[PDB]
C-alpha cells in the first residue's frame, strides 16, 4: 500500500464530471473542478486542466495524470506550510500518507486549522489525537473515510485499507 493506492480507494475513479460529497463538480480521482454551480464553468475548468475539448469526458490516462499532479501538489503544499511541515517531518511513512490524504481532501488551509490534533500528532499521542480528530465536521460528514484515516494515524499501519 502507498499514498496513491490509498487515495484511489478513498476517492474512486470516474471518467465523467460528477458531483462530490459536498455537491461540487469534480472529475477523475477526486479532482475538484469548481465550487460554482455551473456545469459550464466545470466543463471549462476540465478542458483547461486537460488541454483539450473534453465535452466533460476524460480517459483513464488523463485521470491518472491529474491524480499524479494533485498528489504532488498536496505534498509540496504541506512542505511549504509552516504549520504542517513540522508535523509531517515528525511522522513515520505510513502516518505521513494519512496527513497527505487529509490535505488532498480538504486543502492545506483546512488541515492547518486542526491545531490541537496537529500538536497531539507531533507529540506522538496517538489515541488522544484520534479522539480529537473525530470531533470535527469532517468526521461527521464523511465518517467512513475519516475512520480509515484516523485509524491510520492511530496505528501507524495500513490495516484500515486492507
Ligand atoms: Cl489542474
Ligand atoms: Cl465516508
Amino acid at each position: 500500500m502507498n499514498i496513491f493506492e490509498m487515495l484511489r480507494i478513498d476517492e474512486g475513479l470516474r471518467l465523467k464530471i460528477y458531483k462530490d460529497t459536498e455537491g461540487y463538480y469534480t472529475a477523475g480521482i477526486g479532482h475538484l473542478l469548481t465550487k460554482s454551480p455551473s456545469l459550464n464553468a466545470a466543463k471549462s475548468e476540465l478542458d483547461k486542466a486537460i488541454g483539450r475539448n473534453t465535452n466533460g469526458v476524460i480517459t483513464k490516462d488523463e485521470a491518472e495524470k491529474l491524480f499524479n499532479q494533485d498528489v504532488d501538489a498536496a505534498v509540496r503544499g504541506i512542505l511549504r506550510n509552516a504549520k504542517l511541515k513540522p508535523v509531517y517531518d515528525s511522522l513515520d511513512a505510513v502516518r505521513r500518507a494519512a496527513l497527505i490524504n487529509m490535505v488532498f481532501q480538504m486543502g492545506e488551509t483546512g488541515v492547518a486549522g486542526f491545531t490541537n490534533s496537529l500538536r497531539m500528532l507531533q507529540q506522538k499521542r496517538w489515541d488522544e489525537a484520534a479522539v480529537n480528530l473525530a470531533k470535527s465536521r469532517w468526521y461527521n460528514q464523511t465518517p467512513n473515510r475519516a475512520k480509515r484515516v484516523i485509524t491510520t494515524f492511530r496505528t501507524g499501519t495500513w490495516d484500515a485499507y486492507k
